[PDB]
């Protein structure tokens, strides 16, 4: 008639809602009172027949549809909630701990059950009991570990051990369930090891295959969220169902691998789809847990509680104690092996993970499967009663005492920098609330509002609210503006000032890294590496953030460059030629290859079975595909040395002669013919799929190298940008001079080393580096366009729907950018000469510079630029990396920069010396050609204006970053603000300039200016002070006074 199942599911939803709402403050989890409510519902169902009808329709469910409905959701959410980078960083330890602890804990619990329980269980049923018992589902422990500050890696350790524990526990449970409940099978040794191999490898391989197909499908979906959600759900359920039923493999491990790969590659999912998928899968797992606990309670009080004794409760208590003891001995036994890992466990983490073994819904569902499979036997009832009791006892006692245990062991204390940061944030929020309240007290609409309720509601308080001696010492090392006492430093006081300066540097570097993350410049994993290295340097005595510990991020070496180099070596290569030159023949032979492949596998199948003489041997295999299209028209009639020298063409010659042997065997037309036909087809397929397969492996290897190079470039850029900002802010926090000099020296040598190593990193792999730089440039342009769209929307100049269309356009472009070519070929030096910032617009000027350019090759160690020598040319680095030594500033100039602007402009001997750190090719425009180019052009953007604008940007950027370092704008914002401005001509201004209030900054780039009604004649190029009202300029020959301002933006 009508479904009672929807009534039970909605009732479980409402009961879970009341359970979650009413038990927020209590430390008892909502699952235990869900079990209590399920037991109450089961006993009224045993009394009242209508509730008996509802519970008999739902809770007396088949074991199979119980597994295939609830298990994929729980397993996929456990895999998808993971921090997969931290899990993969400690994957060996988690894998060995979970796997070996599962095996030895299952046999120990099995031996315990056989030696302790009165029931005459055999060895296999006892491993089934141990497999149910050792499956752990801690969620409250991982929530407490994520919430309570430090030991963040221990929660990932516990979660990964739990996920692999659940997967392999259901695997060993299914193995012994098939052993016990269905004992009709008798097997040999070979079939048994084939079954073990099939389960163990064909779980993860099937999961890997469906995960790769799903990632490929999700990479090619734009502007449709609902389809992405449906393929995630359908891929999970289809992977589990096809693996468990059709392939007869372990489907739990397939969903584990699929969830780990989908959580690993989260970038082809759109971010709103990603956050909805996280919330949606958490909601689905909550639904599964609530339903599972309610049916567990119902069948426990209906059938599992009809056969219990006092000895059963005693066995439950001894089983709980021995399960905790067994897990403790497992961890204590594997402690040295787990200790010789890069994240070794302490005694506190071992005790926490011992007590964090909370048995959950997975073992309860397996106990339901055992109960329904056993039938009227008491084995399922005993399994169900002991599993429910172990779950209840572990949940209650372990949860309350794990909160208490985290309190006592000293892993719940808030750290002093976190406490100071939270106190400062709370004080800032309080000051802002007071200022907003004083604003709202003098507003005409809101003056009459009662303010007692306003201060009662809007009151943020701080959550945190030998240690005293340490805090007193840390406050004692503070020679700041709090106290005004002049003195002379002491050597011990110098040691404390050294330490305080070093911690202030590392703390400011952590703020630099978080500022880089919040502005969409750093990656998240790069941020975690830089912050981790900063805090590791902070925990040591004198160790700064070194470069050797940062080089491991961009260590490109490994399996993948060796694979790339060897596959490049295999496919390096070297009238009738032109049709081969079009390359459209090769795709036709490849499609012909696959259309040859599949039906000869069918003919293999039909002689394995051994109709109309099998279709007359399938028209003699289409006369062997018309003898391979007459051997590709006799290889287009024997194209000479091009066919002669290629070993690939040598085995196509082998193919054609073996096909001629197939002709003479058809002429002979027994057993030798079939085996040789087998060898023909298998060889043909494998060595002709190899030519298609090798470039696909080349792109896969290039993608892996691209990911590693992107991480390394992101880490290096984060260190360099943070080191720039910290070296620009360091003057305020450090008062001593020699301390400042030492700190600047280490900062500069680290900066130079990282810039050099990134330059040689670009030199090593050209195409991959060009690909990651193109990807980062497109991402930066798209992010700033999205910010422009948001600022146009927030200013009211664009309505909501049209702004949403523009954001959808840039988001679709970003998703296309995620599916990029992994190795863009490097551009020619003509293209790099074309794309120069002072040479972008004018095409005629591009033709003149190409007519006047000479490529000049230099070896290692030659000098390009001499300081004493007069300026005779311009240089453009098209490849290679150069060093600079100048009077002392040291920098390394990369590909696409220009060397010599002020030399060719203001006619002075060169300021620096440039040498080659690798072999370099530069474009040399001789100075007389620069002068005839500078004369022959009179457009509104002129080369004189463009070159002076490029150099004006370069000098003005760190000088503006000096003043705004207190304000905290990054270098990118300074460059974007300065990019808005233009050089202003004094010839139109009659050599008198006025400063306006509208002008944000005024920087003179070159020359001497008079200021403030001849108050002082400023010779040094710098930012013109706002105190200066106007500047009057004087003509001096070859002085050429250039000032570069920006105006404020107008809506
Ligand atoms: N502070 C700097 N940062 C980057 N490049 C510089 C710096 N100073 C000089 N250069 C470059 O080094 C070149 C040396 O010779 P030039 O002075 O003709 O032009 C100079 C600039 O191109």
């Amino acid at each position: 008639h009508a479904p009672k199942v929807i009534v039970f599911i909605s009732g479980s939803c409402l009961f879970g809602a009341i359970s979650r709402s009413l038990f927020k403050k209590l430390p008892i989890p909502y699952t235990v009172v869900l079990l209590i409510l399920g037991a109450i519902l089961g006993v009224v169902a045993s009394n009242v027949p209508l509730v008996e009808e509802h519970t008999r329709d739902v809770a007396h469910m088949d074991p199979h549809v119980l597994l295939q409905i609830f298990l994929p959701v729980l397993i996929f959410e456990s895999a998808f909630a993971m921090d997969v980078h931290t899990f993969m960083r400690s994957f060996s330890q988690v894998c060995i701990l979970a796997l070996f602890g599962l095996v030895v804990a299952s046999v120990l619990t099995a031996v315990l059950a056989m030696n302790l329980f009165n029931y005459n269980w055999n060895f296999s049923e006892a491993m089934m009991f141990g497999a149910i018992m050792s499956a752990t589902d801690p969620v409250a422990v991982v929530a407490l570990l994520k919430d309570l500050g430090a030991s963040k890696q221990l929660g990932t350790i516990i979660e990964g051990e739990s996920l692999l524990n659940d997967g392999c526990a259901i695997v060993i449970f299914n193995v012994f369930m098939k052993m016990v409940f269905f004992p009709q099978l008798t097997s040999t040794v070979g079939q048994n090891v084939l079954y073990f191999l099939q389960v163990a490898v064909a779980g993860p391989l099937w999961g890997y295959a469906v995960a790769k197909v799903t990632v490929f499908f999700l990479s090619h979906i734009f502007n449709d969220a609902l389809v992405e959600i449906t393929i995630t759900l359908a891929a999970t359920y289809l992977t589990y169902y096809i693996g468990d039923i059709w392939l007869e493999v372990s489907g739990v491990l397939a969903v584990v691998v699929l969830g780990l790969i989908v959580n690993a590659e989260k970038t082809s999912i759109s971010p709103e789809v990603e956050v909805f998928l996280h919330r949606f899968w958490e909601m689905l797992a909550y639904l599964a847990n609530t339903l599972i606990f309610m049916m567990v309670g119902v069948v426990v009080t209906q059938k599992a509680l009809v056969a219990v004794d006092k000895m059963d409760w005693f066995y439950l208590i001894i089983l709980y104690l021995a399960i905790t003891i067994i897990r403790g001995m497992v961890i204590s036994l594997f402690s040295p092996i787990l200790s010789r890992i890069g994240y070794g466990l302490t005694w506190r983490n071992a005790v926490i993970m011992t007590w964090g073994g909370l048995r959950g819904a997975v073992g309860l569902a397996l106990a339901l499967v055992v109960e329904n499979l056993a039938g009227n036997d008491v084995i399922g009832s005993k399994f169900l009663f002991h599993t429910a009791g172990i779950v209840v006892l572990t949940l209650v006692i372990n949860a309350t005492t794990i909160q208490t245990l985290l309190r006592i062991l000293g892993m719940s204390d808030i750290s002093i920098p976190k406490r100071l940061a939270m106190a400062g944030a709370v004080r800032r929020i309080h000051e802002g609330q007071n200022r907003t309240l004083n604003m709202l007290k003098s507003d005409r609409f809101l003056a009459d509002a009662d303010w007692d309720i306003a201060t009662a509601a809007c009151e943020i308080s701080d959550p945190y609210s030998a240690d005293e001696l340490t805090l007193g010492e840390r406050k004692s090392v503070c020679p700041g503006c709090k106290a005004m006492v002049p003195n002379e430093p002491s050597p011990r006081e110098f040691a404390d000032m050294m330490e305080e300066a070093r911690l202030r540097m590392l703390k400011a570097e952590k703020i630099s890294y978080w500022k880089q993350f919040e502005h969409g410049m750093l990656a998240r994993e790069a941020l975690r590496l830089l912050v981790q290295h900063a805090e590791v340097a902070a925990d040591e005595k004198d160790q700064f953030i070194l470069v050797d510990d940062l080089k491991k991020s961009w260590q490109i070496k490994g399996i993948y460059p060796w694979l790339k180099r060897k596959l490049e070596d295999l496919i390096s290569e070297k009238l009738m030629y032109k049709i081969c030159h079009h390359m459209a023949f090769e795709v036709t032979i490849n499609i012909a290859i696959v259309l040859n492949i599949v039906p000869i596998i069918m003919e293999f199948v039909v002689q394995d079975k051994m109709q109309k003489i099998e279709d007359a041997l399938r028209i003699s295999n289409y006369v062997f595909f018309v003898i391979y299209a007459i051997e590709a028209i006799v290889k287009i009639l024997g194209l000479g040395r091009h066919y002669i020298v290629s070993h690939w063409n040598k085995f196509d010659a082998f193919i054609l002669v073996v096909a001629l042997v197939d002709i003479i065997i058809a002429e002979t037309l027994s057993s030798i013919k079939v085996v040789k036909l087998f060898r023909l087809l298998r060889g043909l397929r494998m060595l002709r799929l190899t030519k298609a397969l090798i470039p696909k492996l080349i792109l896969v290897v290039n993608g892996k190298i691209n990911n590693q190079l992107s991480l390394g470039y992101d880490v290096g850029k984060g260190y360099i940008i943070g080191e720039e900002e910290v070296g620009k802010i360091i003057d305020r926090m450090v008062d001593n001079k020699k301390i400042l000099r030492e700190l600047k020296h280490i900062s500069e040598t680290g900066r130079l080393q990282v810039v050099k190593e990134l330059g040689l990193l670009q030199r090593e792999h050209p195409g991959i580096a060009v690909s990651v730089k193109t990807r980062q440039a497109i991402r930066t342009i798209l992010n700033h366009s999205r910010e422009t769209i948001h600022e146009l929307q927030g200013a009211g100049l664009l309505d909501e729907m049209e702004a949403h269309k523009l954001e959808l356009t840039v988001e679709i472009k970003m998703k296309r950018l995620m599916n990029a070519p992994s190795s863009i070929p490097p551009p020619p030096p003509e293209n790099l000469l074309k794309n120069v910032s002072w040479l972008a617009g004018d095409m005629k000027l591009i033709d003149f510079i190409k007519a006047r350019a000479s490529l000049l090759h230099f070896d290692y160690g030659e000098v390009i630029v001499r300081e004493g020598d007069e300026s005779d040319g311009l240089f453009l680095i098209v490849s290679g990396l150069v060093k600079l030594y100048g009077k002392v500033f040291e920098d390394y100039l990369t590909v696409g920069n220009v060397i010599g602007e002020m030399g060719v402009l203001t006619k002075k001997p060169r300021n620096a010396t440039v040498t080659c750190e690798t072999t370099v090719q530069v474009y040399f425009i001789t100075a007389e050609d620069m002068n005839i180019a500078i004369d022959t052009f009179t457009l509104y953007p002129s080369l004189e204006y463009r070159l002076w604008r490029v150099v004006a940007i370069r000098i003005a950027t760190p000088l503006i970053m000096e003043q705004m370092a207190f304000q905290g704008w990054t270098q990118e914002k300074v460059k974007l603000h300065l990019e808005r401005g233009y050089l202003v001509d004094l010839a139109e201004s009659h050599f008198q300039f006025n400063i306006d209030a509208t002008l944000e900054d005024v920087i003179l780039i070159n020359g001497t200016a008079y200021n403030a009604h001849t108050r002082e004649e400023i010779r040094s190029p710098c930012l013109i002070s706002r105190t200066v009202h106007k500047l009057t300029f004087q003509y001096t020959a070859t002085e050429e006074p250039r000032l570069f301002v920006v105006r404020n933006a107008e809506y």
